[PDB]
């Protein structure tokens, strides 16, 4: 099954909720940290017109992205010209802005559209830290937006209190950025030995449940 490791994440999820990180009593959730699995990439802003055209995104190292409804994927490096292509059915081509393809005429100038919003009118979440993937998928909750890229990270923000949780299933590991903007990364293995607050333990179950309702999607 090749559901770009949803599985691991949701083995991963089970067993740290299933331990119940929260009721340990004796808490100690900095003895979980871990630098080394600090993720290179997520999403820093995204704007959903999905009505009309799709759902546009720029990651944290400044390339742009948008999800159109047609299901292709078009992604702008953070050179401003270079494109990368990824059609319906996987497939994956590369072309510059430059190069003014009749093809792709209509679909760089939205994402254009998309860019310079995002740029005017968004903050950049993650701002205050240091392949290129695509977004597979989206969905949003009432109380938040969940976000799969092709590493197979996957992206909770939550509206209500601007938290955030990027689950890298490659290193079994969990960054959760707080109300304060700042910015932890843990390893599961480890919360499940150490324990944690109340309140990333809940957002851990409520992302267990996302990423069922993701691999319920397929
Ligand atoms: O006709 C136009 O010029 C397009 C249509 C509008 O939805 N566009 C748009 C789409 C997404 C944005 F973030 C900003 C925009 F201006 C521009």
């Amino acid at each position: 099954e090749f559901d770009c490791h949803l599985s691991d994440m949701l083995q991963q999820l089970h067993s740290v909720n299933a331990s119940k990180p929260s009721e340990r009593g004796l808490v100690r959730q900095e003895e979980a940290e871990d630098p080394a699995c600090i993720p290179i990439f997520w999403v820093s802003k995204w704007v959903d017109y999905s009505d009309k055209y799709g759902l546009g995104y720029q990651l944290c190292d400044n390339s742009v992205g948008v999800l159109f409804n047609d299901s292709t994927r078009l992604i702008l490096y953070n050179d401003g010209d270079s494109l990368q292509y990824i059609e319906r059915d996987g497939t994956e081509s590369y072309l510059t802005v430059s190069s003014h393809p009749n093809s792709l005429m209509k679909k760089i100038t939205l994402l254009k559209y998309f860019r310079n919003y995002m740029s005017e009118h968004l903050l950049k979440a993650g701002a205050n830290i240091t392949r290129l993937p695509y977004l597979r998928t989206w969905f949003r909750t009432r109380s938040a937006i969940i976000l799969h890229l092709s590493n197979g990270s996957v992206q909770i923000n939550f509206f209500q209190d601007h938290t955030k949780l990027i689950l890298c299933p490659l290193m079994a590991a969990v960054t959760y950025i707080d109300e304060k903007r700042d910015f932890r990364t843990y390893r599961l293995s480890l919360l499940e030995e150490y324990g944690c607050c109340k309140e990333l333990a809940s957002r851990l179950r409520y992302a267990r449940t996302m990423v069922d309702k993701l691999l319920s999607s397929r």
